[PDB]
């Protein structure tokens, strides 16, 4: 599991990037250099980099001098432009504050560009005692670690569903419950409520049917929550008021990942499952982060995995 | 049994095709190179190619270099275009997601086309120790094994029967049964139901009569299932588990389809006709079990078994 | 749990070793060429060939033209010396009717060498279209098939222990039981009897204690059958008598494995388990073959697994 | 708290040592090069090597070209002299099947050192693109992983104490208790019995006092069973009997640990605790391995933590 | 018998090694040089060294000048390195305070290295009139004679087993006996006791059986002693209270010896007997040194040999 990190080179930036690969791998980061195992069918790294978004999460770049003077290329000509095309495409397919890079001293790229620092580091044939790259890597580990728990992906189709679900259902039900004296559900009068959100492991095809069977199987009866339209939710019967729900909105991301890749294959494919897991984990992270923002939701709304 | 795989080389790469034959056969894949024994009565490989669809399931080829300059041929002239003619006709008769290829480093064939990646390998006269071709064969096996369990054959006459059967009968009765409180079947009230589908080994001649004589001897009583839209006639066994049974009545469709697929001029059943029956039935089983494992109303309550 | 074949070849004739490995593996024959990961510990092929007698069952060698004409050699001063040395040491550690060979049609090694007619083949590029070599491999395969249940001819101590066990306990017990109606057996008549033999699933240090524990688990008494000295075995309390006994002589073969495998290693190794299981399989095969060969014990003794 | 490995190199080959520790820690082996903060109290690498006979488990070292050709050296008159003397000290204090060696393509070290296959590598700049070095480190890793759970070779007194304890107490008591139905046990019958062995988490001087205190914590009475002399153990009052005992023989190993270190210092250090607990874990592993090798105790005794 | 010392010179200190051999013999220290008769099967001195620990007790190294300049070697190269590897591995197999050395005037070794003073001596072809090396052999003697009774060998299994024996058994029985007014042993009351320990001449196979067979034929009956766990011992009846015991802990060192040497060699060997005697004498020395230091053990616990 863990976060996927991608470092890019044309034909010579291999080992001075593999050092960062190994150090990040020491921190349980599945960092895949551009030629480990995924990109073997892909003849070039450009067709891989055009698929880095929402597939290889964060990324780093390393460039040196040995591929900066003169060389002929196969797919392109004047390969000296291929490195900067790679850098620009990688920075465009990830977004700012999510795509990092470094370069060698004397690399024909500016030290700073687009508000992202691109330090130039030394040669130091063996790098383990080069305590200038080391601080940068120690920093990047903790900066990325801050950006798994923080889902600043508002453009992504998962996060928009997450924020819509949170703000328009969880916030609404919690605000409605703090209106009448304590709680008015199914005749009996409760005192406190802890909302439960159950995110499925795999979405498959349709979500409403799964929610229906899941609620039927666990002996859960409907409730009325009045707020514009009153909300229908689910409560467990065994005054604690353990409210339960499954996000119905996940059908949107289900269809999105179905259409995202050319799918002429009945049933679930491993790539489809991996994309499913990525989108759902980002949805879960965004939902938790929004939950941890509002004071009325600090502790009264919990999300669990089943 | 197992999957059937085809490999195609013109007249000089047959050795590196035999190597892939051996490696696939080590993974329980039945592999028939285009000159094993079946195609000997066939005068050329092109009739075998026009008889490869729905018969050899998946397909592969190996592209070479030593037959790429000039040579005279019997059926054709300028045989040097037959490598790409093979690669085109073979991706035609089998379709995408059912045809693969491997090619030499720098071979005179397209690097990629039609969404089918064609990985490259070098000659390596020490073939068994080339950890580039072996990786390609390993991942081709891993790709294939993901396509036995998932039947992407919507054009096939069996997969459409599977989709129709599921969507119009199994999903329909599953939706109908989750309408009334627990169960209302023949007056008596059970709690939960287990739909069971029985796919025969062979379809014989007619399916309705086979169902009638199967359920006359196993002593199962009929039931009325009323959906929102015509009621679905099913049968529930009497011995509170509600084990509903049914056999796909529509398998006679695929029986007739593969009777008309091949020229059947002989009365009675035939070995090749049996092979086509088994192929279509296993594809139907795969498609139905995949559609069952999709919808949550069907994953558990509906099970397909072999009688 | 299948037969193992060791294929030995020079560093330049490894292609034929690989091809024969594939051909034998097509018959469910676990084949280990001298260059697998198991032999990375050992330094040279001579060390791995020295202990091939019991570790690797049968074997086969391939001698090629490129390692038989000119090379400087490392262990010896001449590869021409080397190849005949490995052939000799292999044919010595395995002996007659337990080792074969192959070589090029033009090799100076003669066809018949103290037995086992050594066939010929040609360097025909890719070998999947050689009828001669394939026919050779096929009759080799049928040879191992016909000599896997025959047993041994004075080989590893499993067979001699099996012969001793049968001819000194089983036959004498059965003769004693048939010499008169099986009436007494501690005062209760039984008519027919069954003598069940239970092979311990692994050689576990001292073996009589294991038999005592296993028999005590089933609440099994001791009977007193008379034959020179009376023989004592177990009964399992009268239409058909049932009698049990566990091979106690396997302690000797376990201790023999202990000596053969030099061990300052305090514990069990995968190598020790492999040798133990192979030698128990040999003992079991010898015993079953020899009990179905005879007439008194054709049907009245059953060998099973615990 | 895992396996530990010590890697030593000259002041210039520290690059190779760093790469090897990277490779080993990628395969879950805690590796300490001589340059760490642990060896600051020691003066020279020879004095760090002074106590590596048992402190740092397995060890491997590296020699290069120009730390083995010409230099002045500080401790000796020649760096070649220093490297060969240091390798001699390591190979002596570690021995066979517990040490390994790597050396540069031009190194003058012999390919054989009274055994132990010496691999061979080169200065290929950054070491993440070295196939042969990676494979040899991988075989080392597999050897270490398949070797750490076996036992010892007459090494630190943990293994000899384990063998003595088992073969003089556990086997004797188990054999005496299975020699007859466990009926008496001070006048009350139990049939089956369980012989629970508790390993103390840490060694604190005298251990029989610790045993008495711990047994009194559970209100345990003493029993007497006859076997030479009657062996007295503790019971835990009856379908299945249960017996307890913690190794009293650990007093000898604790005193050995105290004597092997300085006397003037009072109070335990982190180093003492680490070495002590490591060797205690070794004793526990040896005991459980020997138990699963034996017959009576395979399923009838339990070794657990206090 | 007496102390055994191994001395090492490569090819030019042979006369210088024989002189130190003679001067150690003058103090009755049996000296085996590396090529008397034992090491004839060993092709090189390196495989002689790989068994020098615990077999040849002490050690002395002799350094010569004509073996320091230049000479091609067989097992190594640049015998300048081979002698130093010798001096390092010999120190690694014996350690500090158990390994001494002598070096020629101007020899390329430190004057003081690793806590071993390496004294200087010139050639002096007539060695018997050299009052420099005679004085140094004298101080070697007065160092060694202090180190037979003092067994500071806490690493060696014999010493740790002895420490365990004393501290866990003899101290406990002495403390229990000096508790009630005079004596309460088998009902009868005595006044003073002489506990006695019978060190076996040979490790046999299991000291349990030897203990029973020895105590049965002296008509010695068991005694009950109460201290955690009670103590069972042996007392003779013919008020002197001669209690008896036999060290049962010697089983561990036994199995350690027969596992230390690879044993496919059934039966005892001269090497086995030599290790036997060395381990037994070390155990007896350690126990008798621990006994006289204490006050409760100096007088009432005597060690005897049958
Ligand atoms: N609760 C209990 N445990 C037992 C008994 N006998 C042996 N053990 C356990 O087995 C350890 C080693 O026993 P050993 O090899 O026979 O060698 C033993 C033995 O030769 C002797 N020894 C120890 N305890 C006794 C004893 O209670 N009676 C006698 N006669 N000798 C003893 O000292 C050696 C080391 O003893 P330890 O350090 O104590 O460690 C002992 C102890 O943990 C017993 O009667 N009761």
């Amino acid at each position: 599991m863990r976060t996927r990190i991608f470092i890019g080179s044309s034909k010579e930036g291999l080992k001075e990037a593999n050092y960062v690969k190994s150090r990040l791998e020491k921190a349980n980061f599945e960092v895949f250099i551009w030629n480990d195992d995924i990109f073997k069918p892909n003849k070039n790294t450009l067709e891989t980099l055009l698929n880095v978004a929402s597939l290889f999460d964060f990324g780093i770049m390393i460039a040196t001098k040995d591929d900066f003077t003169a060389s002929r290329d196969d797919i392109f000509e004047t390969v000296r432009d291929n490195v900067v095309f790679e850098f620009g495409l990688f920075l465009g397919r990830l977004g700012e504050n999510r795509a990092f890079a470094l370069q060698e001293n004397g690399a024909k790229l500016p030290s700073d560009l687009l508000g992202i620092t691109i330090p130039k580091f030394e040669k130091t044939d063996d790098y383990f005692s080069n305590y200038n790259l080391n601080t940068e890597i120690d920093n990047i580990i903790k900066i990325i670690n801050e950006k798994i728990s923080l889902g600043e992906l508002g453009l992504l189709p998962s996060t928009v569903l997450a924020i819509g679900y949170y703000e328009n259902f969880v916030s609404t039900v919690c605000d409605a419950l703090h209106s009448l004296p304590t709680i008015k559900l199914n005749g009996i009068e409760y005192k406190d409520f802890v909302f439960n959100i159950i995110i499925p492991n795999d979405l498959d095809a349709d979500i409403k049917r799964r929610a229906q069977i899941y609620f039927k199987k666990m002996d859960i009866h409907e409730v009325k929550i009045d707020t514009s339209f009153p909300l229908y939710l689910q409560i467990d019967e065994e005054d604690v008021a353990v409210l339960y729900d499954m996000p119905t909105t996940l059908g949107g991301i289900d269809k999105a990942i179905e259409m995202y890749m050319k799918k002429g294959h009945i049933g679930k494919t491993s790539q489809q499952q991996l994309l499913e897991e990525r989108e759902l984990r980002n949805f879960k992270t965004t939902l938790i982060n929004l939950i941890n923002n509002n004071s009325f939701t600090k502790t009264f709304v919990k999300v669990i995995e089943e």
